[PDB]
């Protein structure tokens, strides 16, 4: 479990009100799993096994009754509180010992990534000695969202935290790695105007040194909303529409720790019976009639 | 002199694992707010203030912070665990000290109900004297609910519990309305079938002393299912597509408090500005203006 | 004695939906498992009116025909008109006036979908009224798409306008109208409007200021599903499917309706499930002959 | 010069009755345009350009007048009948002429497929010199398929149509690329079990013959099922979810042939004119701009 990672999954919860009242953003369904499974699933297939899970006072407590230590699927989970939501560079200054002085990744508890090669996709990002890695992505409403600007040829020279005037159509994605001078970059911001420690910063920081690559993720991808009540419904279509059609499921923890040898046989067989009176569980449990 | 109400948000959630592994199955989202606010709607449309909440033991706390003591929205609510989920019937035997000697309805957590005139279609109901009531609405798939069987004249003549050749297409719906029988009926309950005491054999029991009144629920009534993840996708997408087309919200329980006099506008408004800064709130504060 | 005969308007452009409506005519999408004009269809059916004309384009009307026939199949009579341009809403009258003849008259649009309990219950004040029109106002978010009509603090109708930029309220004017015999001279006497139009709006208003126009509240109990963009177009069809899956019924199946009021009875039925007997929607048609 | 393909497009569509009873199927919209504009899509970023298009007698004539003879699009496309849904390997029989000596693929009417890197996928089969490429993909109900057996090895090793008792969940797609071998093994067919000439026949004979590539189509990419009314809606909510999140279009062919370099900035502005007053239009005309 020697890889490591940080996902970030407290936040106000204000604009979903009152979905949110009582149950963190991050463990409401999406379709057949609750959505923290999905950036979990993304690590995971960055062969990423040691995982901190940043969320709420009131919350991380149940993501730890949710996951446990992680070990009946082959990976460490440890957790710890943001005591308020201050910002994404936040994560750093609290996973500063979980990070010791290695590479960290940090994909955010809401972002639910999909398609074909992701794991190569990622390889680069993870493989990189020093710098930092974040992907880019083209959507409609860019001013939501750290906004990459592109040179006449394709590279990039500017970032921007939520642009009243967006340079480009690319938005930053929640995914993001890091070599381990980030934890220094993030414990020296200030927040910003909008009073948050913002990753953007960080991310400029890296790139006025000339240490960042921006890998393009192409239309083909999906990178799911996850932001209104209404983009919600549409994320659990879409990942239903793919497992009803494939008959195979999406971001699934077990599985992947099933095909990348983290977990046996046995584990799996295992963790499949308490779920198996439905769909869940059988699938698991099939899977493994190797 | 309140009407007294019971909704009964726990049981296991086994059939939606590992979405309920998570969180209450009664506080999923149903697009823009928690399940368990369409139910209490539907107690507060029949007039009935005084209500019961009974849940598990690790989610009852979580339905207390969201709901409060109900006063806010000019209800009664008070709570109960239920140890275990052994029946829809053993409502009635934790809920015996609440009743007293009153007449009681008694709404299942998951039950969605949306129509034209669906308080006229309650109206009798809340006011028998003596017997109890429960509605008809006709589904695909009988197998799954109780079902009531009538005769060539319309008369309910049997009611059976998931019966493996359905003598109907008629389902028994998740709200139903009781004198002050139901309590002892309950308290002789036996363990029928399947390890719960069923809500069916109380039923059973006002059948055969020819007191069950079955009242038709029509087609242009809808009853939306939560029993699957895809059900629960369709549910909220049912519920979206109403609103936004209407600008309106359908089970907002504060909207509903104040349209029947529960609260008046500086109560609304009282509520409304603290939740300005999202939508719900602009939806509360725009009650008060048109 | 008059009757009251019916029009469904599905004419236009269609060039918000371009290119799909350069395949198909709007009213012939599917929703869900039917033709979009099934349901308008539908709609009078449920209101009791059994001769009905269709109007609609050049190029469109004779795909509707191929479709629906002269509607003795289920116990109706459907005849066709063309609308040479989308000039207006009221040309409808225009164009039906030998049809109409002198009776009453019923006009839904082609793309209109309503749905919910009692619906029937809801157009009987307006089958049954002698004089004047009936229309039916509806809570919306947007009511600058459509006919607004403003109400007093006692909830009286006080006016009307057509896409106003400053709406009066949230009350859209929905896409079916009754009308007594009236309405083909009014329809007659208009003159376009700046925007090139001959209004139904501007016929409402006149039988407005007359006193003679009914304007009833259709509840947020109802459905009144929005078909204008492709994104309301997959909401409606999944509106649908989600009530008839839950149901195992159908929502506006003409021949259903047909068969439940009368229209025609077992063995036509049969004759027509018959040849569908393959198909899903024959075995429901065939299904309701049985039991 | 040119490269070869063709689009069946028949079939009765009597099982969507009665939604086909006035419209063909593959002129049914998916989201915002119709139905055979994807494979019509997919064929184009395969590099296809000269394209046949086979329907029945009654449906052909509706899709020459849709698209004419392509040019607009930078393509040449004709047409021609198939008198009866005999098999799709007819589409190698009537379309003999119109292929000559050339290689040709086929695509299905009703097939919609995305993702990732798919135009590389499909480049490497046009690439090939000798023999077939087909595509294998996992799905929830094979048996409606062609069905391939694979080794233990993973090697693909037999195939069989609609198979009672399928031998494996993955089922060759409708997309399928051949050499000029194709149409003498398509006129040396002989009627199946079932009614008909099958191209799972020709497919086993390149198989047999050790030039069948059977190219794994990873869980990554979408191939949407457009069998029933049901499975249409969900390929359009799938496609308008993609559009409206990336604000890009999912296979507009005036789009793939203006970034392919088949027509130029001033033949685009030129289609964009009778589209011009919606937003697919404005999409063609804003390519030219930004
Ligand atoms: C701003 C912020 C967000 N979050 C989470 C909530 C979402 O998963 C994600 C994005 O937040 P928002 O969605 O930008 O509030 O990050 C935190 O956990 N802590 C923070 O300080
Ligand atoms: C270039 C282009 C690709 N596509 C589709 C084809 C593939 O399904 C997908 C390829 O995306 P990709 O760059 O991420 O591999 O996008 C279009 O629909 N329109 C286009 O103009
Ligand atoms: C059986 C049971 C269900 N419930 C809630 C959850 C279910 O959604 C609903 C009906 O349960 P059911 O699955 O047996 O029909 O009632 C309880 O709170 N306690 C119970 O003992
Ligand atoms: C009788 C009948 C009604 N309807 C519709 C009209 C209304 O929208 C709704 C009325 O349902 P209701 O029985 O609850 O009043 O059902 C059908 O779609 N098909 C039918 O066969
Ligand atoms: C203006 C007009 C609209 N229509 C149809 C097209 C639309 O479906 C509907 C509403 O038109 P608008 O809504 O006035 O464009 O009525 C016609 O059939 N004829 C007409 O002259
Ligand atoms: C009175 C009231 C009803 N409702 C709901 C209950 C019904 O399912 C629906 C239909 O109303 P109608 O009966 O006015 O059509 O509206 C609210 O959501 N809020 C309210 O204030
Ligand atoms: C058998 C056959 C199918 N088709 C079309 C109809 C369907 O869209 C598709 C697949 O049909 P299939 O499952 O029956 O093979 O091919 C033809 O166009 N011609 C044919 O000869
Ligand atoms: C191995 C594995 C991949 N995936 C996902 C990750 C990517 O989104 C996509 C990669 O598919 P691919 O095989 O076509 O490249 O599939 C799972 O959801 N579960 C898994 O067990």
């Amino acid at each position: 479990k020697m890889r490591k990672g940080i996902i970030l999954a407290g936040g106000s919860g204000t604009r979903l009100y009152p979905v949110t009242m009582a149950v963190s953003k991050q463990l409401l369904p999406i379709y057949d799993k609750p959505m923290i499974y999905y950036p979990l699933s993304t690590l995971m297939l960055a062969g990423i096994r040691d995982i901190l899970i940043i969320s709420t006072p009131q919350d991380t407590p149940r993501f730890q009754q949710l996951l446990g230590d992680g070990s009946q699927w082959g990976l460490n989970l440890q957790y710890k509180v943001q005591p308020s939501p201050d910002g994404l560079a936040q994560a750093f200054i609290i996973g500063e010992e979980f990070i010791g002085a290695d590479d960290c990744a940090l994909v955010l508890g809401d972002n639910i990534f999909y398609g074909h090669d992701l794991p190569k996709l990622m390889e680069a990002a993870v493989n990189k000695e020093s710098g930092a890695t974040v992907f880019a992505y083209h959507v409609n409403d860019p001013e939501r969202y750290g906004v990459v600007e592109f040179d006449k040829n394709g590279t990039a020279i500017s970032l921007e935290e939520k642009p009243l005037e967006p340079k480009s159509n690319y938005a930053v994605t929640g995914l993001y790695f890091y070599d381990n001078d980030v934890v220094q970059m993030a414990k020296n911001l200030k927040p910003s105007a909008r009073g948050e420690l913002e990753i953007t910063d960080i991310n400029r920081i890296y790139l006025e040194q000339g240490r960042l690559s921006v890998a393009l993720m192409g239309r083909g991808y999906a990178w799911l909303d996850t932001g209104t009540h209404q983009s919600l419904i549409e994320a659990s279509n879409f990942i239903a529409t793919i497992e009803e059609r494939q008959g195979l499921k999406v971001s699934c923890p077990e599985e992947i720790a099933f095909r990348k040898g983290f977990i046996d046989v046995e584990q799996v067989r295992k963790l499949a019976v308490p779920l198996i009176k439905n769909n869940y569980g059988q699938y698991l449990y099939k899977m493994t009639k190797d």
